[PDB]
């Protein structure tokens, strides 16, 4: 028969919480959600369907205090419970800020139970900003060597980037936004991929080929229309103005085309030669295309790239 994959999304600590709370509103299909927390207080708050409060023995119920060591511990101390709400998922995707107590040292725990439950394992990450100081930052880049050591892949965004993006009046919460849809539009990409039957068909088995135990990753899309709408939407899929890792010596890629009948094969060279030329490596790629007949003029470039 066929297989369906089951996809989660974990948030563990402040951070994370509110990036899985803000996926929600935003409306999420096919993906499961689970919340994790020290913190009862926003843990009571959360959107999530599973919620597993860490550490009440360590915190009374309170945050780790910028401790990670309490983090961890929390985390270790409730394996059990994170096994069984991860139980059965294919892929997790696990967020957390790094820097505090709790993401910094539970995150790294809770990728580590889902790849060994069996779940392909991304984590999406941020870097604290500048303006926090540097014990928040080396504390961050120790949460970040963990998160590389347990995951099969890591996504890290230096929240400094978010200064790249804002005008002096952007809200605060519209910059948090823009930094979600990094993990929002990779998780959609996934399950859009893995929904559909392609005229060149990818599925989840080709991700896990291009994503098991590779370390850094980009995961992007692109949608454009009209001249050069290709090109645009390749281009687009690959900038990277928010990661740390930007696709410049990628050496696996997965690459969907999704279009309307309209879709050339001229221009689906030029998309797959934009990602080759831009990784400047010689790019193991695994193609797919969709034809989508709702569409019209409008193409979507889906990339996942590893092998840094
Ligand atoms: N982009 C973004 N960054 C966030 C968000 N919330 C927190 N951060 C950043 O993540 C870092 C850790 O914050 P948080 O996730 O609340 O830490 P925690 O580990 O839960 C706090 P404690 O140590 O007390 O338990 C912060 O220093 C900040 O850089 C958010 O919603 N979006
Ligand atoms: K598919």
């Amino acid at each position: 028969g066929s297989h369906m994959a089951t996809l989660k999304v974990i948030g563990v600590g402040g951070g994370g919480n509110n990036a899985v709370n803000r996926m929600i509103d935003h409306g999420m299909n096919n993906v499961e959600f689970i919340a994790i927390n020290t913190d009862g207080q926003a843990l009571n708050l959360s959107k999530a369907e599973s919620k597993i409060q860490i550490g009440e023995k360590l915190t009374r119920g309170l945050g780790a205090g910028a401790n990670p060591e309490i983090g961890k511990k929390a985390a270790e101390e409730s394996r059990e419970q994170i096994e069984d709400a991860i139980q059965g998922a294919d892929m997790v995707f696990v967020t957390s800020g790094m820097g505090g107590g709790t993401g910094t040292g539970a995150a790294p725990v809770v990728a580590k139970i889902a790849k060994e439950m069996g779940a392909l394992t991304v984590g999406v990450v941020t870097r604290p900003f500048s303006f926090e100081g540097r014990k928040r930052q080396t504390q961050a880049a120790a949460g970040v060597e963990a998160m590389k050591a347990a995951v099969d892949t890591l996504i890290v965004i230096p929240n400094d980037r978010l200064l790249d993006i804002v005008d002096k009046s952007t809200p605060m919460m519209e910059a948090f936004k823009e930094a979600d849809n990094v993990l929002r539009q990779g998780v959609q990409g996934i399950s859009d991929l893995i929904a559909v039957s392609g005229e060149v068909n990818l599925d989840f088995a080709d991700v896990k080929t291009i994503m098991s135990n590779q370390g850094s990753a980009l995961m992007g899309i692109g949608v454009s229309s009209g001249e050069n709408r290709a090109v645009e939407a390749a281009k687009k899929a690959i900038s990277s103005p928010l990661l740390e890792t930007s696709i410049v010596g990628a050496q696996g890629v997965l690459m969907n085309i999704t279009g309307g009948e309209s879709l050339s094969l001229f221009e689906a060279q030029e998309a797959a030669d934009i990602v080759q030329d831009a990784a400047d490596e010689d790019v193991n790629m695994i193609f797919g295309t969709v034809i989508n007949p709702e569409l019209q003029d409008e193409i979507v470039v889906t990339v996942i790239a590893t092998g840094f």
